[PDB]
DNA sequence: AATAAGAGGAAGTGGG
DNA sequence: TCCCACTTCCTCTTA
């Protein structure tokens, strides 16, 4: 099963969401979600993942927060964003 | 108040 | 057994 934050990386290589999360500075890995369409993009994850409920923006970053001490998706002090670490996006 | 981003402890679910 | 990689639920904090 796909990651999250692979999940995150991939639409917006594809461009298909681009409504819902755009790149800030790409160079960077930071990227920002949509205030009023960041759910259409929650659902489409858990519609992936095959879960059980209904995904939430709120529990899809629910889980993004645990990347924080590994390091692949890091919050940035700026509304609803976040940065890939370099790792993630060379890979 | 109404709305909402950001947070995390705790327990549940998957697939090893 | 017991960790993976979240998911779900609940409550709190700040703006």
């Amino acid at each position: 099963k796909i990651r999250l934050y692979q999940f995150l990386l991939d639409l917006l290589r594809s461009g298909d969401m681009k409504d819902s999360i755009w790149w800030v500075d790409k160079d960077k890995g930071t990227f920002q979600f949509s205030s009023k369409h960041k759910e259409a993009l929650a659902h489409r994850w858990g519609i992936q993942k095959g879960n059980r409920k209904k995904m939430t923006y709120q529990k899809m970053a629910r889980a993004l927060r645990n990347y924080g001490k590994t390091g692949e998706v890091k919050k940035v002090k700026k509304k609803l964003t976040y940065q890939f670490s370099g790792e993630v996006l060379g890979r």
